[PDB]
């Protein structure tokens, strides 16, 4: 019997915490290990020192066919231990479902432990508002059960089909907001089923490393000390948060670049709807798949210090280096930013308005969306 771990994720925040904890489990040098992390790229020098150590591409959602050819290096009894993105559990389990069919005597799941891709959980939790959620949970389970034993995906709803994995399998999640499912009333049926299943992204795992095994984790991240020493500047600081769209059109790319360039004039100048003062440094962090939009800022901003957007935000808090203020359009890095550090969160009824609102991350001012601001 042997354990078999898999760290699936196409996004960012699923990937930080499963990173954590692959750093927890470091001493153990032997454990068979797959990563299917799209936005991670583990270190030569650290892949050298583990054996059983594997590597599946993600398309689609969901792992490649290649998995199966690591699985079949392993002839016995195997139990999976499952690490997944929430909002796409759904297709990234749908190979390793596949797989156990084919090996119905030999493979087995042993758990799950799942993590929110960020705010598009919550965003699409907010449009459940009117339904009756217990029924919701009810018909997910069922339509769970079909696909477990044909296979086969057809749920009635998608987003409710996320959180009833434990009518099969040990589960733990891991939540952006726990305080989410206590604030939305209409949730109270999902909270009461997730009874002890779940608990919050624990930001303070980091403090809690060896000294050793925090400069492990720092690497797997992309955290180096170059970023480190410009984040040490002795200045009042501002930091920009940029954004993306999924969009391959020209025309809307363009426009999110160029609008996104505007909202940082409307921080850091003068005559900006938002001007935050003149004795910050203004410094950049890019959304992790900005690309050319990223690019843009570089290009046409001044004084301005980059953080490779690889980077991910909550890295700064955990190494205690949060600047003064934050802004930027609404990204899931301000669900766990101290809230005396925001600046202005700008957006593109909203139910993502409606979620910061209830979480009490935005007040009851009126919200400002980016196409509401002078070119300046
Ligand atoms: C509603 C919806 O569709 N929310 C999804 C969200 O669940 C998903 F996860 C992600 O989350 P998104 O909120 O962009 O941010 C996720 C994480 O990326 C890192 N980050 C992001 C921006 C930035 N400037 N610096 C950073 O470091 C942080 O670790 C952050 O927590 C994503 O693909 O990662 O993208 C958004 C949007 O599709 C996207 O914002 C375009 O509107």
């Amino acid at each position: 019997m042997k354990t078999i771990t898999l760290y699936l994720d196409p996004a960012s925040l699923p990937a930080l915490n499963q990173l954590m904890d692959f750093t927890q489990n470091n001493e153990d040098k032997t454990h068979p290990r797959i990563f299917g992390l799209s936005r991670f790229k583990i270190p030569d020098n650290i892949i050298t020192q583990y054996q059983n150590i594997h590597f599946v591409e993600l398309k689609d959602n969901r792992p490649t066919e290649a998995l199966f050819t690591i699985l079949d290096q392993y002839p016995g009894n195997i139990e999976l231990n499952i690490h997944l993105n929430i909002a796409h559990s759904v297709q990234l389990i749908r190979p390793i479902l596949a797989y156990r069919f084919k090996h119905l005597d030999r493979v087995s799941i042993q758990q799950l432990n799942l993590y929110d891709d960020g705010s598009m959980e919550y965003v699409d939790l907010e449009k459940e508002e009117n339904k009756d959620i217990s029924a919701e949970i009810k018909q997910a389970e069922k339509q769970l059960s079909h696909y477990l034993l044909t296979g086969k995906i057809k749920f009635d709803n998608p987003t409710i089909a996320r959180y009833v994995w434990q009518s099969a399998f040990p589960v733990k999640y891991h939540f952006l907001s726990t305080d989410y499912f206590e604030k939305a009333e209409f949730l109270q049926p999902l909270k009461e089923y997730l009874a002890e299943n779940y608990q919050k992204m624990d930001w303070t795992a980091y403090q809690q490393l060896t000294p050793e095994q925090q400069a492990f984790y720092l690497t797997l991240v992309g955290f180096n000390d170059e970023v480190k020493q410009s984040l040490e500047v002795q200045q009042a600081k501002f930091i920009f948060t940029g954004t993306t769209t999924w969009e391959g059109n020209t025309d809307v790319r363009e426009y999110y670049a160029q609008q996104q360039l505007n909202l940082l004039n409307h921080f850091t100048q003068a005559e900006g709807d938002l001007f935050i003062g003149d004795h910050y440094k203004i410094y950049f962090k890019g959304h992790p798949r900005g690309g050319e939009i990223n690019d843009y800022i570089l290009n046409n901003a001044k004084n301005i210090t980059n953080i490779p957007a690889n980077i991910s935000f909550e890295v700064l808090m955990m190494t205690g280096l949060l600047p003064d203020k934050v802004g930027g359009v609404a990204s899931s890095l301000y669900f766990s930013l101290p809230k005396e550090k925001i600046s202005h969160i700008i957006f593109t009824n909203n139910p993502y308005v409606k979620v910061m609102r209830r979480l009490g991350i935005i007040d009851e001012s009126q919200v400002i969306f980016w196409d509401s601001l002078k070119q300046l």
